[PDB]
């Protein structure tokens, strides 16, 4: 008598890490083969990665991933002739939303103080796991958890923010790629005198230790107050 497993729908935010556990032990009895894909395709959406050993589906969506993604979790039996005999399939969806509003909140009308690191990188050339690994490797410096950092592409080729009230240089002398912005929240309506200690960002950025850990050149960093939502 076959068992039916429903998986709940999820949500993701452009430029924020996405991570969910998939209940494979419920779906695959009797040593069956699990496949996780976009529904009706063999591959996942470009922003997702499936880790079969931890049972984790994870990703980092870009602007072009906005919208609903249906995900099929299937179990197949391997036949004596090597064929995969499908047994069951469970489909859920993930809706990618456009904006995290710079919030992992601040009062309304209260600007959010954001620290941004500008990287010589092109996120559209990076796999989902590479995007997550880059966020992981920033944790030593930000002291913010992976899921509370934001990672998005540079737009209109702007490698600077003229509203920033603190900033400094990285190790890069040239910028070869389009650029990526890796940012996090410091607080609400801060100024130079209430910003926390940032020597653990600014010194490794300038000396090259941050780029050596992240795997990408650092163009610079800045701190600026961003309009709410």
């Amino acid at each position: 008598v076959p068992t039916v497993v429903g998986i709940p729908d999820g949500t993701a935010v452009i430029g924020r890490s996405f991570r969910v556990s998939i209940p494979t032990d419920l779906i695959a009895s009797s040593g069956e083969i699990i496949k996780v894909s976009a529904a009706g395709k063999e591959a996942l959406p470009s922003w997702l990665h499936w880790d079969p050993h931890s049972h984790i589906l994870e990703g980092l969506p870009l602007d072009t991933d906005k919208g609903v993604h249906y995900i099929s979790v299937s179990a197949a039996r391997l036949g004596a002739n090597g064929s995969h005999v499908p047994q069951t399939s469970s489909v859920f969806s993930i809706e990618v939303y456009p904006e995290d509003h710079n919030e992992p909140a601040c009062a309304a009308d209260e600007p959010v103080t954001v620290l941004t690191v500008i990287l010589d990188a092109d996120l559209t050339k990076m796999t989902p796991k590479q995007r997550i690994d880059l966020l992981n490797r920033m944790q030593s410096f930000s002291e913010v958890e992976l899921h509370n950092m934001k990672l998005v592409p540079v737009v209109n080729n702007r490698l600077f923010d003229m509203s920033a009230f603190m900033a400094g240089p990285g190790n890069a002398k040239k910028v070869v790629e389009n650029g990526a912005l890796l940012s996090w929240k410091l607080g609400c309506s801060l100024n130079q005198n209430s910003v926390p200690d940032i020597r653990g960002v600014e010194t490794p950025a300038r000396e090259g230790a941050m780029s050596a850990q992240l795997g990408y050149p650092v163009v610079g960093w800045h701190i600026a107050n961003k309009k709410p939502t």
